[PDB]
């Protein structure tokens, strides 16, 4: 079973590649252009801008790979206060990463990533000290990131945050902060109430800033109703009715089949307390499971296809672009040269120069029409 985050990863792996490769190429093309502008015996073959032009990209191609080197795919839970964001949290990296009661005390954003290093340990926003994570509860608008082992949970290893925020009942500027990047929005709800009105205003405020946001609504504490299945039936439909009238009608962000995959009735407590063993049950656990199970591959699949287009798309047009002018600039050069060595050009020398100009423009348009067909591949195999 391959989770469907790893989609993420290759991706990261190709399209960072990719823009290795056309940093060489561009500092390579940039060296052509540079020595056939300076040569004092050649007039107007590469010119003064041609060359500006290529230093331009240069200068500029080193920091993309080094952005995207560390992007990554972000989730972030939103809900009333001890409805179980935390727990949630928890239950899917399969431990008490968040301490009990930081929901109570909380009034920071909490993020949770990945550390090669095998020791937990938390960052503040002003120092790169590393402290011991059992202090977030003094440390805890305002962000403390937390960091886990990777080799503990393979969602971090595949490079996924996680992100807690404050009760949304107790306190928006959130969302360029800390919601501008998120792929995945996630409300947590406290299956025994009713889905609220201050809770949805915040989606739509999330809505009308972002262009068809993800969003899941998870019923937590479904447990609660363990052992009234006719009662609970009854539960569920309501809640569904409620939910998917806000995705669907409200928010306008899925239509009504696409929404019973983005609602579910789950209890994050039995999960983690099942997952922390792992490393008398009460009835309908194993039905409880395997829903947030369900939940957990279906959202995999919604974060990692929409955060490699989401991360990566604009990068991938602008490589073509920066290409496609390399092209037109080996095009110039080529049949620059060419029309000087048929027009005026006289001795043997000359043209026998003029002709090694040609040749060394054809060799770097071909290697951009390589990079060109490799970007190609790409946008075919990740950005549908
Ligand atoms: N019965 C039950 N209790 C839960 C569940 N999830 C969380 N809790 C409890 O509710 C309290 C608050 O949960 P927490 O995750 O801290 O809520 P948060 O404030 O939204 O982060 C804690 O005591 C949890 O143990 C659940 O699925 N079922």
């Amino acid at each position: 079973p391959v989770s469907p985050l790893k989609h993420f990863v290759l991706a990261k792996k190709a399209i960072t590649a990719i823009f290795d490769q056309l940093l060489e190429f561009v500092t390579e093309g940039s060296h052509f252009v540079e020595a056939t502008y300076k040569n004092p015996e050649l007039d107007r073959i590469a010119t003064e801008d041609d060359l500006v032009e290529m230093q331009g990209y240069k200068d500029k191609l080193s920091i993309i790979g080094e952005v995207l080197s560390r992007r990554h795919m972000k989730v972030a839970f939103f809900g009333r206060t001890s409805s179980g964001k935390s727990s949630v949290i928890n239950a899917m990296l399969w431990d008490k990463v968040l301490p009990s009661g930081i929901g109570h005390i909380t009034n920071c954003f909490l993020s949770v990533e990945g550390t090669d290093g095998d020791k937990a340990y938390l960052m503040t926003e002003g120092s790169d000290e590393k402290k011991s994570v059992k202090t977030v509860n003094q440390l805890a608008g305002c962000l403390v990131r937390v960091f886990w082992p990777k080799a503990k949970c393979a969602l971090l290893r595949d490079d996924l945050v996680l992100v807690d925020s404050p009760g949304t009942d107790v306190t928006d500027s959130w969302i360029d902060k800390f919601c501008l990047d998120a792929d995945v929005f996630v409300l947590v709800a406290n299956s025994e109430s009713t889905l609220m009105n201050t809770e949805k205003h915040f989606f739509h405020k999330v809505n009308e800033r972002l262009s068809k946001p993800n969003i899941f609504i998870l019923n937590n504490r479904w447990d609660a109703s363990a052992s009234e299945p006719e009662y609970m039936e009854d539960v569920r439909r309501q809640h569904m009715e409620r939910c998917l009238h806000f995705l669907v009608e409200e928010l306008k962000v899925v239509n009504a089949l696409e929404a019973q995959n983005r609602i579910f009735f789950v209890s994050a407590k039995e999960v983690l307390s099942a997952r922390k063993q792992k490393a008398a049950l009460a009835e309908g656990f194993h039905a409880r499971l395997q829903e947030f199970q369900n939940f957990e591959q279906i959202f995999e699949e919604c974060i990692s296809q929409s955060a490699v287009k989401t991360k990566f798309e604009q990068h991938t047009i602008r490589a073509k672009q920066i290409l496609a002018t390399v092209k037109n600039i080996m095009d110039s050069v080529n049949l620059a040269a060419e029309d000087k060595r048929h027009y005026s050009a006289r001795l043997p020398k000359e043209i026998d120069q003029l002709e090694k100009i040609q040749n060394n423009s054809k060799l770097l348009r071909n290697k951009a029409v390589q990079l060109e067909n490799e970007l190609e591949n790409f946008t075919k195999q990740f950005l549908p």
